């Protein structure tokens, strides 16, 4: 049908049809009389998977023969989403499969909707890991993703009476055709026990054993015949575990609980023992696998020449003391040599500066669970502080600030300090964030070892986030500049030559309009909600958090409502304001924000004076599959975190690539997006980082803004008085109290500038030709935000390997 | 190679090789450089499974079109063993697969050894269910086996220091290629709650829900292209289950524990709540499935014309009140009509008279767990006792004896009484057992409803228990009388014509000798034990229980030892005495018996004066796969239960078919085996049932036997004094005390006759020609003990359906 989806040759289509019928009969054990749409989805998935296998085997054979340096990306989260369409895109099978299924009387898009998201992450950090895997395969790197196979991923969100309810995400219920269990590479992981010191070094004894069983998932590169591996570990009890009899068998669940469920926090740390077990479990199994693969090519001097370990935040930070344990206790290397190898092997990426997100584990937990690792951590600390004292003699306060061990009521280990000490490279995830790291929280470390500190601005894969989710846009671009941009996104700059082209302007606006109609129809059928598809689609989708300031958006929505009610017969640009995202189950204020958003919708959407001029919709169960639908439909992207809080953002980049304009603060990657597009082509507002600092120095007083801005005072009085909660008048008093007295994120301080900037958005939307010209300038300059660029920088500047765009044989 | 294994045609072999390589590559994702023997096993299993699929689909389609009466065999146990070889046998693929694998450089017998037993039963009852499934498919019956998919089957037995240790049987660890999950036919099962009485009848409300997810396994008939289904239910929590957040997800294990583990008792009842949940779980899911299938052809008058439900003991007895619940509470039938339908639909097989094996559930458990079922049980009881009172007016004691409700400290429901009341047929499992039921424990019921009581003597499948495990014997029989006997075992009578044939005598003895050599080599390699393969192989394999009298065998072994020590230079016929079987984990005396057997071996096997004249071997981890190896190797089958205690036995029949002679009491099916072969061709000894009764009337005094038999006194003094436990002299005092003062099974009363009868065995073994002639007379008359005969009788006399030997199209 469309060119970027590849060829539908008669021979390919015939073969796909034959294998589909083979899998329906032999694999699923159905005939066409009893088969459901789900059976048809599975038959297609097995058909497509068969095309990966030869390439997967050949890729792994190739790495064995060439023995390149191997890159191990360790993460507690991989937010993969669906795999069927992405696999077809990367193997150039999409049109052939569409034709094959059409000839069998089936609609492939309907079959795609059956697949569950692999929701093994919370949001941006887990999704970044998924984009990175895609880019590493596309760049021909010998890369392995290692994590945990959670039985239950991020919870499914239901809204009941306007409140979030959580339900278990039983994503494996129908089976996962993409994974292959490898019970033959099962490895032991140790917990508890105690340390004995013999004359032959330290020995960790009397431990409890849990088995780590790997499941492998293929990761195809873009049309290069490279298929890399994501290896996820699942916890299994040994067979003599606890071995009255019946209870001993039932108690196997205690060991197997390690891989049961993803902790559903975003930017928040809880010191729970089960989470620490998860972190060690991934690290211990992974490092044994790495070492086994290294030995099958003891001279550990070459280890950092053949192995790079990238730590995705501090979550796998125990890799540092585990690597030391193995090298010193088991391989019998002297400490100094082991440390040299460790530092050269490991690199650490930081993803947040919020103090409540930083992992600081109580010493008593580590002492009980991982007594040998605690001893190694203390020794690391003592040697590290000896270096600090030599470089800054007499600076006693610096020693306290830089210690891996934090003193207090409860002694804790600062895992970020451990990662810096034990890594040859430390990076932030956008330029402003990397600078903030060097100037504030890691300033002392930067002064000691400036060479370690780098920036690697985040990116997104253009396969999933353009070609897959927005084929209409991909096609009209390809008609002008060919297909090479899909793996070389900088080529989108060529579109600046079409900014005055009437045909291109029309085609860009036509694609957006089609995407909006499609999304409006999706809403009506799956959620019984009607929207005006001529309205401006104003979209804020991301996890619910005070720092992301969904509350600032709520204040703007109420402002627009109140202005309409004041002058009902004045023209205003119609908007559909859509907000979605999950709240962590224990985060009360985040749950209250969801309730406020739905309560505003309840009033606004049923006021006959408003008409279809303003609609407020809470998008339920925001996840990767929903992002693929709503992002192509958006006109305005809301990226409105308080300056200094969003380390990068990646949703921002997805919206830019898909033809939305951005309203945002100078935070995270927004800064770089504005720099690339030109500030004139971005809706920038609000305090910069320096302005936030100045306000903190004199003290933030929310009352001053309340006193000076009548429109703001009216909103607070409405919230307090029960205007949005007539049955429960005090329902929102905690929100009001936080905004007035305890607001860490300064919502009121950016209110005036935000509202004025929103008026400019509305003014531009009235002139569709100029709106679309600005859009073209954004899409055209989005090339920097390809994860292929990000990964090439990690490869050259951290890992010491060269990317390749060369194809392996087919 | 051998004819009974079928044809190896060039085209078939070529196709098998091609599909094996396809599964290795696409299904297992291996190449031949990295593949292990386990990978080769899986590639073969998937290759063979593909040949079942077409037949499975076509069989189920055929039943849909013809709509025959359907037979539902409900069991808490299906002891299936391995499936690969049995599937090849039933599809006539064995020689083709052997040739195909040989050409690929692989040994098929080595691949067969990799497969795990499906150990979803304890012993004879579960194995009977498996033989029955095989026979029902071979006889073309529209039959379904329904049970539970236990995650852990019967424990693996290890012997450590001569003691049984148990380890979990993690049989699903590597996957099960034979099953197909059917998550689409998942059904709800209810627990707890309470009963409300409206004007619109009773309603069971406020229940906890567990989901029952079915897994289907094919059951192929013998060369008839029929493939029936075994459907096993697995427990799953609903997704809103308990829905802080993390704990709620972890607590899903509480619901899923229902299908976690098989209770490992044989002939012993424990009133544990988890076991009651298992029993209801199977019944509730199964009955909904049955009713759904019946509606897809509400006139329940035809239900018993289209449905038969066979209850395998009382374990699924809740089917009776559940069927009543559904018909009365949900379908709104009047009680009397519902009861008529229930009784005509259900039939009950009793498998034991031991009082400690009978299920008697406390009323307080049923009241809490299944409050509506308890109400229905009381109503059944009141109506049943009203009939008893009308038939036997004034017989107040009969009313108490026959009640479903037993009075006492704790009120209980007698489940056997419930099954009799609610079934149109009640059967025992061998003639003597069926007679004992009518004369003793169910005498009152027999007097009320004599027409209900039947016998169905047990049987074994000759596919698994001759063709599969003993191909050499199958072949030499087939050379003389053709292949029809495999599905018509009565044709073995034709072998009586070859009792004087010197060639046949030689061939029978040659096959036994080959089987013995093969087993002796198996012992040496897997267990480091050396045996004399010219010795008489004296074998007792079955679960360890006081009623089975492994202790009587131990006394004979010690007697032989003591006689050798007394006259070391006298000739005695050499024996290898092999005893194996599992003890239930809580059954102390059974565990002590295992220890005694290994302790006797420790003394006997290392005494240089004994030489290779006597060896005592405990066979570890006795299970279906081990039975297939040892039974073909046996010379003497020990079937020595106290008369009146072994309801039938089925091991006895396996030994008879495979060319062992039997030493046994007149118990269970032994009676009928002796009748078929002639008493002159059996080694019968000991008390008959009537003699046991006479001894009970005057009182069993073990001291009398001790006082009168010097050889017996010597053994007891050796046990007591620490002769067999020199480091722990009192180790066996509980065994001695039980034998002398508390022996319910009268071991001493049969000692003298047993020893004398064993001397006659030895005398005959010295004359190999006459030994083999007697063997031929046993094999030749074993035809009655085919489970095909048993199933044909159930079909005609209970279920009301006609067996068919006709082939479905290929
Ligand atoms: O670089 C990718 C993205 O990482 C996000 C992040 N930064 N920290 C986390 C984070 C922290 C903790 C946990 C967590 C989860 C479970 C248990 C404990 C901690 C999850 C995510 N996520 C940042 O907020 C984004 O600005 C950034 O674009
Ligand atoms: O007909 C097939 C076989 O059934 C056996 C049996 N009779 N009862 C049981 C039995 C009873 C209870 C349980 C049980 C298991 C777990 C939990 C509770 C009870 C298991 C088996 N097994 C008899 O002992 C054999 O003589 C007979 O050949
Ligand atoms: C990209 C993405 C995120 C991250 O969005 P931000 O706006 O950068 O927080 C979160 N969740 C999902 C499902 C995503 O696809
Ligand atoms: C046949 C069989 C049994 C039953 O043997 P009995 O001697 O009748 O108790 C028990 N276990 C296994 C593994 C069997 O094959």
């Amino acid at each position: 049908q469309i060119s970027v989806r590849g060829l539908a040759g008669v021979e390919n289509v015939t073969e796909l049809k034959k294998n589909f019928n083979r899998h329906l009969h032999f694999t699923l054990v159905k005939d066409r009389n009893v088969a459901t749409p789900r059976d048809y989805y599975f038959a297609l998935a097995h058909t497509v998977r068969d095309h990966l296998v030869g390439r997967w085997i050949r890729t792994q054979q190739h790495y064995y023969e060439k023995d390149p340096k191997r890159i191990y990306y360790l993460s507690l989260e991989f937010y993969m989403g669906r795999t069927l369409q992405n696999t077809m895109v990367n193997l150039a099978l999409e049109n052939a499969c569409d034709e094959a299924t059409y000839q069998l009387g089936l609609d492939m898009e309907e079959l795609e909707e059956i697949e569950e998201d692999a929701g093994l992450g919370n949001g941006g950090l887990g999704r970044l890991a998924a984009c990175f895997l895609d880019s590493m395969a596309t760049l021909g790197l010998a890369a392995y993703g290692y994590g945990i196979r959670y039985e239950f991923g991020i919870f499914n969100q239901k809204i009941c009476g306007g409140w979030q309810m959580e339900e278990a995400d039983d994503w494996l219920r129908y089976g996962n055709p993409w994974e292959k269990a490898r019970p033959e590479f099962t490895l032991p992981v140790h917990f508890y026990g105690r340390v004995e010191h013999t004359s032959q070094g330290a020995k960790w004894v009397d431990t409890q054993v849990v088995l780590a069983m790997p499941y492998d998932t293929p990761v195809p590169g873009y049309r290069n015949n490279v298929v890399n591996t994501m290896r996820l570990w699942s916890a299994k009890a040994p067979n003599d575990f606890n071995l009255g009899y019946i209870q001993a068998v039932l108690d196997r669940n205690l060991a197997e609980n390690i891989s049961r469920v993803l902790y559903p926090n975003d930017n928040f740390f809880e010191g729970k023992e089960l989470r620490l077990k998860q972190e060690y479990f991934v690290v211990a199994a992974t490092l044994q696998d790495i070492i086994r693969r290294f030995k099958s090519s003891t001279n550990f001097d070459a280890f950092p020449d053949k192995v790079a370990i990238q730590l995705n935040d501090t979550h796998p930070s125990l890799a540092i003391p585990e690597l030391m344990r193995v090298l010193v206790d088991l391989e019998r290397l002297d400490w100094d040599k082991a440390w040299e190898v460790t530092v050269k092997t490991c690199a650490y990426t930081n993803h947040t500066v919020l103090p409540e997100a930083l992992e600081r584990w109580p010493v008593h937990l580590l002492e009980t669970l991982l007594p040998r690792h605690l001893q190694i951590i203390y020794e690391i600390n003592q040697r590290f502080l000896n270096r600090v004292a030599a470089a800054f003699p007499g600076d006693v306060d610096r020693l306290r600030r830089m210690s891996l061990v934090e003193e207090g009521a409860v002694k804790r280990i600062n895992m970020a300090h451990l990662c810096i000490a034990g890594s040859h490279a430390v990076n932030g995830v956008a330029r402003i964030h990397s600078e903030i790291l060097k100037k504030t929280i890691f300033k002392d470390f930067y002064e000691l070892e400036p060479h370690k500190f780098q920036n690697k601005t985040n990116g997104i894969t253009p396969r999933r986030w353009l070609v897959l989710c927005n084929p209409g846009l991909a096609e009209i671009i390809a008609e002008r500049i060919g297909e090479e941009y899909i793996s070389d996104l900088d080529q989108l700059r060529k579109l600046l030559s079409y900014v005055d082209d009437e045909a291109f302007i029309r085609d860009v606006a036509k694609v957006k309009q089609e995407n909006k109609l499609k999304f409006a129809a999706y809403l009506e059928r799956e959620y019984k909600v009607h929207i005006n598809p001529n309205s401006l689609f104003d979209v804020q989708v991301k996890r619910i958090h005070e720092y992301k300031r969904q509350l600032l958006n709520c204040l703007h929505v109420i402002t627009l409502y109140n202005r309409i009610k004041k002058e009902p017969n004045k023209f205003v640009v119609p908007r559909t304001v859509m907000i979605g995202g999950k709240a962590a189950p224990g985060y009360h204020m985040a749950k209250m924000i969801i309730k406020l958003i739905t309560a505003i919708g309840d009033v606004v959407n049923h006021d006959p004076v408003v008409g279809d001029r303003l609609r407020v919709i809470f998008l339920e169960n925001y996840r990767v599959s929903l992002a693929e639908k709503v992002i192509p439909a958006a006109d305005l992207s809301e990226q409105i975190s308080t300056a200094g809080t969003e380390a990068s953002g990646t949703g921002n980049m997805k919206f830019m690539l898909n033809g939305a304009l951005t309203i945002g603060t100078m935070d995270g990657a927004n800064v770089e997006m504005a720099e690339e597009a030109g500030e004139e082509n971005f809706f920038i507002f609000g305090m910069r980082v320096e302005d936030v600092d100045r306000l903190d120095q004199r003290g933030y007083n929310a009352q001053e803004y309340y006193d000076r801005i009548p429109e703001l005072r009216q909103i607070i009085e409405q919230l307090s008085s029960g205007f949005f909660s007539p049955k429960q008048p005090d329902l929102f008093k905690d929100i009001v109290n936080m905004l007035m007295h305890h607001d860490r994120f300064k919502v009121f301080a950016d209110y005036e500038e935000y509202v004025k900037c929103q008026e400019r958005v509305s003014a531009l939307y009235k002139n569709p030709r100029e709106w679309t010209r600005m859009v073209i300038r954004n899409i055209a300059t989005s090339g920097k935000f390809s994860s292929d660029r990000t990964i090439a920088q990690y490869a050259r500047e951290i890992w010491g390997v060269e990317p390749s765009r060369q194809r392996l044989p087919a």
